């Protein structure tokens, strides 16, 4: 694939790649790349066209691109705007494969900038309601075209920004007769046109009339939508009229006329057409061909030479290659004259400085709605300029203001110590303090925060042997299962430990399943949750004052009492919602207790509670 | 042929194909071993090269937790070492642009546990184990199943392009093949990255499926205020702390949440940083596996798992890593779970391993829809959803395209090809600046007369021809002050005064009409591209007309002075005038050659052998 290399570094001056419908059922799509010379000849008799030549293979001799101020050479009139007559002798000729093609090209930024229709939809549609009222309202004839423009800018333009269009484009868009990308030095074509101009293989022209637009819901095309489409009477009589004025057109270039077939639903991506198919022999040659087809009704009107005559009465503006042919040239293998060309609409023609101007127009007739007509120049012009600026470029849902907002709330009212930076983050300066583990790594958190209060730490589980002379105060740890379950090994270890530093009256803080335990041993009933409090904040009254805390227990110690004298122990201070009994916390003598967590990222203020609950469990030490 | 090549075309017996974060895919090859523990990775001793360099890539599946003496159901499925011994990087675009589609279609495609089971086993785990204490949230898998037709690696290399083009906020997208298992998927969660001490983990829970329709701002700001949703999402971001409290000595810092947008839904997530200088193989041990798709506390939850799951997990919930070096020397991991993913086997048999975060306020029914939305994507790769119109080939759409082709003209359909009394009649059509004479040309042709087109401006001798068509045009036929209608009017004086046989077609009728003193007036409608049908002479007809001004009268029959009695064919409620027929001529409104006429020819052939009646 050296072409379409040489094309893509800037190797190759003046280019064109070309998307085309020849391709069969399961074939991987081919793109034809095209390089050579430009020239601007002076009529289209001159093309520089070699006589017949044949080398077993079709091939390409030139593409040629025609604007609308041609049809000064049938003698009709047009705002001269000085758009040349383009040909590009095809020196070079390769296939790529689409998706190697499509891979290899870079993405560049193609927004446009100051997008705007030249004619705006309410000046747009007083042109419309005139050329109905005052055109075919007046017999000038029954169709015509009217073309506005959107425009725009390209920031900092090279024709790598219109390789990135045309890339866009080929992913996007369907059912086109080309889509393209040809730049010829003085301008750059990117276009997905839905409509040959005209076709000749072995004296076999071709040409298609569309007409008729169902221009697709945001949310996409439906049956509904497209039935009520086809049952329309001012779309159904807009491609009869096309189709009649193509009939014309074929009856004086074939000498049998035409034969026609169809009529067929082309699906695009954002719109649908209605189309007919013309089929007949001729054997013109192609310059005339060309001339004499200038231009097809379905962008022009009818009868042509009346409809020039309209285009020039409203619009102000030349064309440019609006309404104009593209035209590839060639031979067939043993040597016969071969054309496919297309329509130059949904096109983007971008000058030296990066200037976007997209034309577009509609069929208008005299049961047409001027409103109507406005939103279907806005859907044909959409796969282009979706292209430029592509929907999916804009902000994602995640970044809604209220998706934000929602976000940062969840942040709001819970721990802030395990948000603030790594580190980061005294009666207690000292103290040593042994964590036991009886299967909930909750414990790692309890360190880290009781670290922060400037305890030293160290985590040993609950079926370990230690030395309790080495700390000052033992923490027992949370952990899963039934505090009533004794006859659960780890469980009735709990049991063990607990009793035994309550008796020596060794300061301890009990959470969750410990806490449970401990209520246990000083005669306080367990009992399991209706509903679990499993992963829940929940707002208490703790000793007095108002605390937010995380809890993850599905079974509660329960008492009418908000302090007990204990055999072997004395008085224990408990703290419970007053409605239901529930215990939140104890403090007791020589040791507190807690039900929740404050460790977790679901308490606030974790860090000072821990350090409350800490400072009584040591109150008896001096 | 680079690494990638190879791959492509069958060379590299284990392989794998990575897309991580010009999106570049990680492209690996070497040696599989399965070491018998996590402590036996054959990991070489540090080495600074000077460029960032990977090691291994290394899978570890569920039952690997026997390494932190936790109980599993044994499947056997191997800790999976490959040494990294190529490694190159290769544009995604033009990696699944060389990468060929295939039939990936799953045959037999079922979950085991089906839908009504699962349900159940949510409900259980809700009221026995969350509600007696074995902790807050909990994971059960079911699997997906199917079996490929005529498996070999180029299909998971084409369910991989699917994914890829269709996938979005995935962590790792990937195909990794080792020769007995082939693994393809498209994960959301990074297990553990270690990068210049930095270690990170990325707690995700809370699912919003997408409609049909696709993701809507509404359904997103009704997810964020679902309290069951926000509740999960805290208890996964708990247990993560508690993990990366026990791998990082100052603990983790909790950034986010995010959304992470895919494309049959979306998750919400957190993220949480530390620093740790652990051992690369004790951080895998000591990690294994994330609360988000297991439970917590995680002890409890491998006992659930058990408790639930008759089957072995494989490397549903494990790991995929990727270890190395970075430039300096320092240790590097990129892991991801293994979620979201297939695992295939020799035999082309696939499973796809799914399951939901359950807690004490889940809804059964929703945790089911929840596991058929996260396999959503990946099971789309395997068979793609029907398209979205194929509208042309819908069968309404064919039988009101074949109903445009009835009632109008037959002429224009046939062959062009193959379509007495007037047989070499010649006629001389006169064009006023419309085409429509090429059609007019061709239809008489096809009636047996010879016919020849001219300009209304040119000079032609009326004796080489036996009729004359004054043809249609545009503008006002009252408007003699146009020198082209001006024109139209002295050959229709001059052929009424000569006797000269003529038929009229809508401009030149209407002229005709003007200079026999019949009125014109501007229809407020104009019938230009329109079927009309008519009494012509007593015939009903379905005729084409393309006209803004038309004839209107009172009169059957009018007597013009120069010319005799027309008969006068119109429309008795209005008295628009359709046709003439006088002593030398025919004329006609309509256009008979229209696509619009029917019987177009027939039409003709009578006005020509009406206009020629006095000539024999
Ligand atoms: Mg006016
Ligand atoms: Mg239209
Ligand atoms: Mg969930
Ligand atoms: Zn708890
Ligand atoms: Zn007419």
């Amino acid at each position: 694939r050296n072409l379409f290399d040489r094309v893509l570094h800037g190797q190759a001056p003046c280019f064109a790649l070309i998307a085309r419908s020849t391709g069969s059922a399961g074939e991987r799509a081919m793109i034809d790349v095209f390089a050579g010379a430009v020239s601007y000849p002076s009529s289209l008799a001159e093309l520089p066209l070699a006589a017949p030549t044949a080398t077993g293979a079709d091939r390409q001799e030139l593409l040629v691109m025609v604007p609308y101020r041609q049809l000064h050479e049938r003698g009709f009139k047009t705002h001269d705007d000085g758009a040349p007559l383009v040909a590009i002798t095809c020196d070079e000729h390769e296939t790529v494969s689409a998706q190697l093609a499509l891979a290899a090209i870079p993405d560049a930024d193609t927004a446009l900038g100051e997008r705007h229709f030249d004619i705006d939809d309410e000046a747009y549609a007083e042109i419309v309601e005139r050329v109905i009222t005052d055109e075919i309202g007046t017999g000038a004839g029954s169709n015509f075209v009217i073309k506005r423009t959107l425009e725009g800018d390209l920031d900092d333009y090279s024709p790598a920004k219109a390789l990135a269009v045309f890339k866009r484009l080929m992913r996007r868009e369907v059912g086109a007769y080309w889509i393209f990308v040809i730049h010829t030095g003085e301008r750059t074509f990117v276009g997905a046109t839905p409509e040959r101009h005209l076709t000749l293989h072995e004296g076999c022209a071709t040409m298609n009339p569309i007409s008729g637009t169902y221009r697709y819901p945001q949310s996409g095309p439906t049956i509904d939508g497209i039935n009520a489409f086809l049952g329309d009477r001012k779309e159904s009589d807009e491609l009869y009229m096309v189709l009649d004025e193509e009939l014309k057109m074929m009856a004086r270039i074939c000498p049998a006329g035409g034969q026609v077939t169809g009529p067929h639903l082309r699906e695009m991506a954002r719109l649908a057409h209605t189309e007919y198919f013309i089929v007949g022999h001729t054997e013109a040659d192609v310059r005339d061909l060309l001339r004499e087809t200038m231009f097809a009704p379905t962008v022009t009107g009818s009868p042509i030479e009346s409809a020039t005559r309209v285009i020039a009465r409203h619009e102000r503006a030349g064309r440019g290659y609006y309404s104009g042919i593209a035209a590839l040239i060639g031979r067939d293998a043993r040597g016969g004259r071969t054309l496919d060309s297309a329509i130059l609409i949904r096109t983007a023609e971008i000058d030296r400085a990066g200037h976007v101007r997209i034309g577009v127009g509609s069929t208008l007739v005299r049961h047409s709605d001027a409103v109507s007509e406005v939103m279907e120049t806005h859907a044909k012009v959409a796969a282009l300029s979706n292209a430029f600026d592509p929907p999916e470029a804009g902000p994602a849902l995640g970044q809604h203001p209220s998706v934000q907002a929602a976000l940062r709330e969840r942040n709001e009212g819970i721990a802030d110590f395990w948000f603030r930076p790594y580190g980061g983050r005294a009666e207690l300066s000292g103290c040593r303090a042994l964590i036991v583990d009886a299967e909930d790594h909750f414990t790692a958190m309890i360190a880290q925060q009781l670290s922060s209060l400037g305890l030293a730490t160290e985590v040993c589980g609950v079926h370990d042997a230690v030395d309790l002379a080495r700390y000052d105060v033992v923490v027992m740890g949370p952990g899963p299962g039934d505090p009533s379950d004794a006859g659960d090994p780890r469980i009735a270890r709990l049991y063990a430990w607990l009793r035994h530093l309550i008796d020596e009256g060794k300061p301890f803080m009990a959470v969750c399943l410990s806490h449970q335990i401990l209520n246990a041993i000083l005669g306080i009933p367990l009992v399991r949750r209706e509903v679990p409090n499993q992963g829940i904040q929940v707002e208490i009254d703790l000793f007095g004052q108002r605390e937010r805390v995380g809890f993850y227990n599905t079974y509660v110690a329960q008492t009418v009492r908000d302090e007990m004298d204990v055999d072997g122990v004395g008085t224990v201070a408990i703290s419970r919602d007053p409605r239901t009994g529930e215990v939140h916390a104890l403090r007791g003598p020589t040791f507190s207790s807690m039900q929740f967590h404050a460790e977790s990222v679901l308490t606030v203020d974790g860090p000072r509670i821990l350090g409350e609950a800490i400072t009584h469990a040591i109150r008896r030490e001096k």
